């Protein structure tokens, strides 16, 4: 199905999966099998600076989720991250919008920014300002 984000993820490069994991070690941070759950997200979502509601909670979750039970594993993290800030998840409809490098800066900092993604050392990268 989304073998092109699937397979993307394993694409990124060290320093992108490297960052992203120093991430997710707060995101997942209480969660019961370390996943990314409506309670894990929603205090997340809310660190940023926010404040989404339960019932939508659920919704990126399975929105994103892989087996959609309710939670996020390590891929599944990086299958929307990777097209987070490529902004070509689903779309920009409702006002609601989650972005990747804003994340991160809560979870570390502003280091997962411009040393975030090395790939634009060498590698191909499309939608990167
Ligand atoms: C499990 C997981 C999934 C997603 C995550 C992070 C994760 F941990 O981030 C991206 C998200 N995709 S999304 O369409 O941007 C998106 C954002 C939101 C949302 O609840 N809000 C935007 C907000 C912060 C405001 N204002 C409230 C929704 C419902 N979709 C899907």
């Amino acid at each position: 199905g989304d073998d092109i984000y699937k397979a993307a993820v394993e694409q990124l490069t060290e320093e992108q999966k490297n960052e992203f994991k120093a991430a997710f070690d707060i995101f997942v941070l209480g969660a019961e099998d370390g996943c990314i759950s409506t309670k894990e997200l929603g205090k997340v979502m809310r660190m940023l600076g926010q404040n989404p509601t339960p019932e939508e909670l659920q919704e990126m979750i399975d929105e994103v989720d892989e087996d959609g039970s309710g939670t996020v594993d390590f891929d599944e993290f990086l299958v929307m991250m990777v097209r987070c800030m490529k902004d070509d998840s689903k779309g920009a409809g409702a006002g609601v919008r989650i972005s990747a490098d804003a994340m991160m800066q809560a979870l570390l900092g502003a280091r997962a920014k411009e040393s975030l993604d090395l790939r634009a050392h060498l590698k191909q990268v499309k939608k990167e300002d």
